[PDB]
């Protein structure tokens, strides 16, 4: 169908349409959208892979060092599980999950570009997951929009964690694959006990006109709830998970400029 | 069968001696689909320095080409195939830079911000995985000298930063920047598709290479020129795309809905 061509391609701008263009949630994200059945995704559960070497290890300490600052700075912890403690947790976390797949993505781009080789898949991957990511962020904040402190202080992580996942993906991309592995290990936890606690009746959830946005992108049936919508989000990190793991371990064997194994599911 | 049980497995690293190096998945499934005889009148445009940063955009650029050209020696005797082949090999690697950067300094910004990006971030990306198919295709017909290639890897960390610091100082500036060095694109890639027309040059790769005759929906008869006609299309939407883009800057424009994304749907 698209009306995309040599008429439209010489010219100088289109700057003039932008105030006629309806705001459609699904332009947010490409239409590679994710489609999980909601009765097999179900089923997901933990998993944990053992660390090899010492840059697995320090991978796996410098997560749960962190798992554990949060959990006790952000007081996670004491008192009863909230609706609002957890997607005010899932909203701060999920600005640095998108921060990941943006550095591997944009840094094998670079690599691709300066060498002249062949990626074989690994940066659509990546780019997709940052992307899935951010949508994560988008979803929660329909659903609690913060305040100035918690703003500030996303700012400053972004800052941080930019220059770590930019500069240990430089020296082991090894490191930071094994570290997103072992990062959605914990975000697989910590939504497993989010469902398990719905339906334990502990936090039984209050904003169930689950946004457009998650709607349209996961292809929800007006008829969905927060524990249908958190269950998907679940799935996500599942992939992610065994594909940072499986791109760390592919490292290990030095099969870096090998074929990306997930494109064959497509 | 992409379900539970997979995502409860710890590693897919088994299946790789299993999975065959396919053409297709070189690219995302966002690929360029033109017909032929439209895109044969694309056509040099030159858009009018709006004020100061787009004069500086400009005048960057036609000193990029002029201090290029003069150093490549591209006018100095007669055109050939490998001086066209050279020359568009160096220059595709520069172009794959900008929309990455771009698409990258956008998707951190509706990350520590929480706000909708609205369209801009994919196409920003396959703009650049437009540019570097134009480049694995370039590989295919040369591979280039060591000189050259080293030359290629200390450009890529001048132009890198430069515009790592660029979109973050102005946005305006870069974008349009790629939307002038777009139009010298177009100059290019129809002065070669002229030159074939005219038998002052006769291309030797009228093969046109696996990788790029399913990225662009080609037939196994389809030449060097018609190549050539794709991707010159190719550097006419950055062209508009990006000025567009720039535009919108100028106005403040850069979080309403990118226009493009309609213009498909
Ligand atoms: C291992 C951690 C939390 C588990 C967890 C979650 O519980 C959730 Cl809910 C998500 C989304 C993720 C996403 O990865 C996630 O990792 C602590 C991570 C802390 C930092 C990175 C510091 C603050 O910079
Ligand atoms: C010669 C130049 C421009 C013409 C031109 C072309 O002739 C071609 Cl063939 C293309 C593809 C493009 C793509 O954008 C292109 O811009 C100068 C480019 C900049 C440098 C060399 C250094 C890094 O600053
Ligand atoms: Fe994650
Ligand atoms: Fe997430
Ligand atoms: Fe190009
Ligand atoms: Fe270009
Ligand atoms: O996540
Ligand atoms: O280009």
């Amino acid at each position: 169908t698209p009306v995309w061509g040599h008429t439209q391609l010489n010219r100088l701008s289109f700057l003039e349409t932008v105030p006629v263009v309806p705001l459609r949630v699904s332009d947010e994200s490409s239409e590679d959208r994710p489609t999980w059945s909601l009765p097999d995704i179900e089923n997901v559960a933990i998993t944990h892979k053992k660390p090899n070497g010492l840059v697995d290890t320090l991978a796996y300490r410098s997560v749960r060092t962190c798992r554990w600052l949060f959990d006790t700075f952000s007081l996670y912890r004491f008192g009863s599980i909230t609706e609002s403690k957890v997607i005010s947790r899932c909203l701060f976390l999920e600005t640095v999950a998108g921060v990941p797949g943006m550095v591997g993505g944009m840094l094998r781009h670079l690599s691709s570009l300066r060498y002249m080789t062949r990626d074989k898949g690994w940066i659509n991957t990546l780019l997709v997951e940052a992307e899935n990511e951010r949508m994560h962020l988008m979803t929660f904040i329909e659903l609690r929009q913060p305040g100035l402190p918690l703003r500030v202080s996303i700012i400053i992580t972004q800052a941080i964690m930019y220059l770590f996942l930019l500069v240990a993906y430089v020296i082991s991309p090894r490191f930071v694959h094994r570290f997103v592995g072992y990062l959605e290990e914990e975000a697989v936890i910590t939504y497993t006990g989010v469902m398990r606690a719905i339906d334990e009746g502990r936090l039984r959830p209050t904003k169930n006109d689950v946004p457009e946005v998650a709607r349209v992108y996961w292809n929800l049936s007006k008829n969905a709830t927060f524990r249908d919508l958190i269950n998907v989000i679940r799935a996500d990190e599942a992939e992610h998970r065994v594909v940072n793991h499986t791109f760390a371990d592919m490292h290990e064997k030095r099969l870096q400029n090998s074929v990306n194994p997930f494109v064959v599911l497509k």
